[PDB]
């Protein structure tokens, strides 16, 4: 267990007998179809995104936009992975949204801030599309999109990416009218720090360990950097004062039993005291990293979707 | 994309707009609990397995045994991964079975036949347990297991492992009374060959590609070997004649659109003509590798479980 995949495949050992609640087969389940297609958003780096459209409400009303940024540790993952693809299927139909699911450059080959610059390129791409009526060539038929209703949803690495975007808009550095991101949703945000928090020193999860988190950062931050680099720690000797930045509504969703929990709560509560910041913090108890997407059938996964939808509906 | 994880994270590009059917939230879903624990089965190699027990029918009747061998390419994966853990949750409750979910040594560090020898060690472990009443210390409470009703379910690599076991029992080389494996279920069996089949030369899947399959074999077979090594190809210049081996009932389940489909059908139909071999072949159309576990909510996943249960019920 020295390489990432090896360490990931090393495995965790339950110290104790454990119980889980499983959902059984329902005979008359309900169906939606969802249309999906891939398009290159950044030709020099040959980066693709996938676009999703619920067929059902594409005839009903204009679709809000959810830019989903996948997880990993800035080191693995793809939109085309069934794990993430399936999550986006669920986002599209559950939220009734056009979903944008970009790939971004991964480390240790393309280290930070590649992902951050790629995430911007996605938004710029969206801007080009908005001001050129390219949504008609998005699919064989015609998509109606509300570019004034864009939301960024990030998992692990994507939650950091989301925060990176939230700062860049709030600082007034980037502006992409007619595109307006009305809200951010950081799910298990991948922040770091030289200092451990308590949760980080607490029990490993099924899959995430403190070793694995440090390995991600070692592979991802630029050479020489520490886990207090602003790109990892949003609040250390890090330039972002953020007390001046006007951030948009934000939702921090984390698992109760997860290593990142504490740093993600600190993040949330610091932003809440910086004022002018609608920042909710939601902790799902007994849940570890990725619960919403690892266990798509569970009460928690279903609840996460409803909360994000309510967050989005409140910003119209 | 030269390393495995990199190539896996490289991604696939839909050549075309595509549609998928998604299942929505049901408000009054049904629940089972399932108890699970980890135990080392092989101390020198510090290999763990996880044991699962549906709490519901542990008071009802003796539980059959399903040994689940996970996928990967003999190169990654763990029982503790939510992907596989969740599948086993589903196996346990859906089949009403004690499930045994072993880790095995992975390549390129421990190359074949490590997995095969580890799989045997799991069975031997089971034998020790059966003849020593260790099932009482399996969990805090008491488990009742039918060791005369053992079944081997393999995914990708585990399907090869399963076939490797099926030969070793059928050849009379290994015998573990009171344990009797009454059936094998190879799901997307990971066989290979220097020659491509048509499906192998056909379109990449979401995740599996022909490059990725060759990479698995390169990392997994012993140094110098070709994809026609018996450990990969069950029918080439490979010693197993198998026309003499008495194999037990077998079920080959594969996806219609998957690269391995053709080699897995050839396997099935060859065994059917070798006589004295109850070998069913089930192809799920429009489905790719791992459909049963990647898309746990789908009509196909649900159907796969029912077929395996019916196969198991027919051998009592």
């Amino acid at each position: 267990s020295m390489g990432l995949l090896q360490l990931l495949s090393n495995g965790t050992v339950l110290r104790s007998e454990s119980i889980d609640l499983i959902t059984q087969q329902i005979p008359f389940k309900n169906n939606q179809t969802v249309l999906f297609k891939d398009s290159i958003y950044h030709k020099p780096n040959n980066l693709h995104l996938r676009l999703y459209k619920p067929i059902s409400a594409s005839n009903r009303t204009a679709l809000p936009v959810v830019v989903f940024f996948h997880g990993g540790g800035f080191c693995f993952g793809s939109r085309s992975w069934p794990h993430f693809h399936n999550f986006c299927l669920t986002l599209a139909s559950s939220l009734n949204a056009l979903v944008v699911s970009p790939d971004y450059r991964l480390a240790p080959e393309h280290r930070l801030p590649a992902a951050f610059e790629d995430a911007e390129a996605v938004l710029t791409w969206l801007w080009d599309q908005a001001v050129s009526d390219g949504v008609n060539h998005w699919f064989e038929d015609g998509t109606d999109v509300d570019f004034d209703r864009v939301f960024v949803v990030g998992d692990s690495s994507g939650g950091n990416i989301a925060h990176q975007l939230a700062v860049r808009f709030g600082s007034g550095s980037i502006e992409l009218t007619p595109v307006r991101v009305r809200g951010y949703v950081l799910m298990g945000p991948f922040f770091g720090g030289e200092e451990r928090t308590n949760s980080e020193n607490g029990p490993s999860e099924a899959l995430l360990s403190l070793d694995l988190l440090d390995k991600f950062w070692r592979l991802s931050l630029p050479n020489g950097a520490t886990r207090d680099h602003h790109m990892a720690n949003p609040f250390g000797p890090t330039s972002p004062t953020l007390e001046s930045i006007s951030l948009e509504p934000m939702l921090v969703i984390v698992g109760g039993s997860e290593l990142l929990r504490d740093r993600a709560k600190e993040y949330a509560y610091k932003l809440k005291k910086m004022g002018g910041k609608r920042v909710d913090y939601i902790e799902f108890e007994n849940k570890e990293h990725g619960f919403y997407s690892n266990y798509p059938s569970s009460e928690a996964a279903e609840q996460v979707l409803r909360i994000i939808g309510d967050f989005m509906n409140n910003l119209s």
